[PDB]
């Protein structure tokens, strides 16, 4: 369970993300695909992209990044009260997309890397600690939902 103080560090850096969601979504998805190329294979819509340049030029990938970060933003703004938001996300990711928890760990790493790179004014050690705790909470609750849904994750 995060403290209010931890949530405020989380929401303070997220406020900067929100200056340019699309840009942050591109950086995060590209970082994920570069660091863990197996994750790209889960995306039938994107798995043809061969290079970072093709990824940067992909209008569709940018749209998807906005969709992803906006969903995560809405979860973070619930400050742990995210049962309603997690139900559809867990169901699609377990049953349609088949995304293991390991891959959620990978995108968590990508989010942290990008925030660390772009936002050193709002992402020092304590802020990164808080964001890690929020993402761990997200993954813990998603894992529990996966198990309820019948997906071992
Ligand atoms: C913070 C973690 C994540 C969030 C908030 C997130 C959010 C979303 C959202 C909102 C959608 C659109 C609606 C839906 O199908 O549920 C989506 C689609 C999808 N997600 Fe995620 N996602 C996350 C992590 C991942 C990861 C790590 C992968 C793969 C390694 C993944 C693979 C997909 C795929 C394949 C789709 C369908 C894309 C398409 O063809 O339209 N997700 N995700
Ligand atoms: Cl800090």
């Amino acid at each position: 369970v995060l403290s209010e103080g931890e949530w405020q560090l989380v929401l303070h850096v997220w406020a900067k993300v929100e200056a340019d969601v699309a840009g942050h979504g591109q950086d995060i998805l590209i970082r994920l695909f570069k660091s863990h190329p197996e994750t790209l294979e889960k995306f039938d819509r994107f798995k043809h992209l061969k290079t970072e340049a093709e990824m940067k030029a992909s209008e569709d990938l940018k749209k998807h990044g906005v969709t992803v970060l906006t969903a995560l933003g809405a979860i973070l703004k619930k400050k742990g009260h995210h049962e309603a938001e997690l139900k559809p996300l867990a169901q699609s990711h377990a049953t349609k997309h088949k995304i293991p928890i390991k891959y959620l760990e990978f995108i968590s790493e990508a989010i942290i890397h990008v925030l660390h790179s772009r936002h050193p004014g709002n992402f020092g050690a304590d802020a990164q600690g808080a964001m890690n705790k929020a993402l761990e909470l997200f993954r813990k609750d998603i894992a529990a939902k996966y198990k309820e849904l019948g997906y071992q994750g």
